[PDB]
């Protein structure tokens, strides 16, 4: 066992509860009790630390730092008419000046001021934001402050402190294109930015409550030992929750797991997500700057007046998703891509999700209750080019059946099917047939 062990297992008819999949040897387990919830902590707020930098300088301009209102850190360049200014102007004699100014100030006791390069610091000690001006000669060019958020990606600062957050999001641009970067340490006078999370957004998923993986490490002494443990679900990353939102299914409960082209698939009532390829833990893009085929992939198609999917079966080159009032089908003729996947309704059969359909080839068998008995059904592809009926091969036997069916059985190779029944689970029905050419020349029960 593990943490969790005894806690995501705590039910009374498992039967009905947990879904068992398998994939390689892993094997996952889902409860459909449990209702997934996000994990408490969360990123850092939009914190008050802002920087302060110079461009060009300019000639004979006062240059000011507004901090917070009141005025301090005044600095005024020389007219330039002497040969000497050209040494007041430079980026760093102005960093400097502005540094000492700054300290000096009455003001200073509370904020905590550093200077490195060309770039002077200042952050807070237990406050809200500066809302520092900063104002000089020219519009932008000479002063830049920045607390959290910037207008373009040139007037990105030389240097910045190890770990510095900031926002990119240029003026007449889509929301999507908006991303977090990441002042990270490095070597030469450039500093080096990358994609991050987010400030104030919740990590990712609470492992209590997301289905467990059980898992076959080795075999000693011809015994094999299984170790439960909680999946490996990888965190969210990069992006804000607009361009990396929480898949609908949080606030939810799990109704079924299968896969599709390699990818991992949640089914959560009305949501399904598919996701990433080769890669069953993660739901979230990997970079939030550009889109690829490979990212995971999220369908609403199905209609809400649905509710939880239960089963999927494949089917002549399309996978069918089985609810208990409708059915849907998942093309797969292309690649699944961000706008290419979708959900097709199809056919709104009665169909009983207590017992698992089963498939036989060409054709997927499923069963169905009514009163104290109940029939068996075929799903295939009729002769119209693509447009699938059901019959009911239980026709000249429908009162066979007592009860209902809890678990069925088929093979292939023998196209043998067998099903039970509550009412004496010693009696087991074999059901037999036998294609040849367009027609069933046996159909056997007994």
């Amino acid at each position: 066992e593990t943490e969790g062990a005894a806690s995501y297992f705590n039910s009374n008819n498992p039967r009905v509860d947990y879904k068992f999949f398998t994939v390689g040897d892993t094997t996952f387990v889902v409860n459909r009790t449990k209702i997934v919830r996000a994990r408490a902590d969360k990123t850092p707020a939009v914190g008050g630390t802002a920087l302060v930098f110079s461009a060009y300088g300019q000639y004979g301009t006062n240059y000011q730092i507004i901090i917070n209102g009141v005025k301090a850190a005044e600095y005024k360049t020389a007219s330039g008419g002497s040969a000497s200014d050209v040494e007041t102007i430079r980026t760093e004699v102005i960093a400097e000046q502005l540094y000492t100014n700054l300290l000096t100030w009455a003001g200073a006791s509370d904020y905590s001021i550093s200077r490195m390069g060309t770039t002077i610091v200042i952050s807070s000690l237990s406050g809200a934001s500066f809302t520092v001006d900063t104002e000089d000669g020219s519009k932008g060019k000479d002063l830049v402050a920045i607390q959290y958020k910037v207008t373009s990606t040139d007037l990105l600062p030389s240097k910045a402190p190890v770990g510095y957050l900031v926002q990119v999001w240029p003026t007449g641009s889509k929301p999507e294109s908006r991303y977090w970067l990441k002042a990270e340490a490095a070597d030469g006078n450039l500093v080096t930015w990358q994609e991050t999370l987010g400030a104030d957004e919740v990590l990712g998923f609470d492992g209590s409550t997301m289905p467990y993986i059980i898992e076959r490490t080795n075999i000693v002494g011809g015994i094999a030992q299984f170790t439960i443990k909680q999946g490996y679900w990888d965190d969210r990353a990069v992006g804000d929750e607009l361009t990396n939102p929480m898949p609908s299914f949080v606030d939810q409960s799990l109704s079924d797991i299968f896969m599709v082209q390699n990818r991992l698939c949640l089914a959560a009532g009305e949501s399904c997500i598919m996701s990433r390829t080769s890669y069953f833990f993660q739901f979230f893009r990997q970079t939030v700057l550009s889109a690829v085929d490979t990212d995971p992939i999220d369908v609403f198609a199905d209609a809400s007046e649905v509710y939880a999917l239960k089963h999927a079966k494949v089917l002549d080159g399309d996978t069918v998703l089985f609810s208990d009032n409708a059915q849907f089908i998942l093309p797969g003729d292309k690649p699944l891509t961000k706008a290419t996947a979708l959900l097709r309704p199809t056919t709104t059969f009665e169909v009983d999700t207590n017992v698992a359909p089963v498939v036989t080839g060409e054709a997927v068998m499923f069963a169905t209750k009514d009163g104290a008995y109940s029939n068996i059904r075929e799903f295939y592809t009729d002769s119209y080019s693509d447009t699938k009926k059901a019959q009911p091969v239980t026709s000249h036997v429908n009162k066979l059946i007592r009860g209902g069916i809890y678990h069925m059985a088929s093979s292939t190779n023998f196209n043998r099917l067998f099903a039970l029944s509550e009412d004496n689970r010693s009696r087991v029905f074999v059901y037999d047939w036998l294609w040849q050419g367009t027609d069933k020349v046996q159909s056997a029960w007994h």
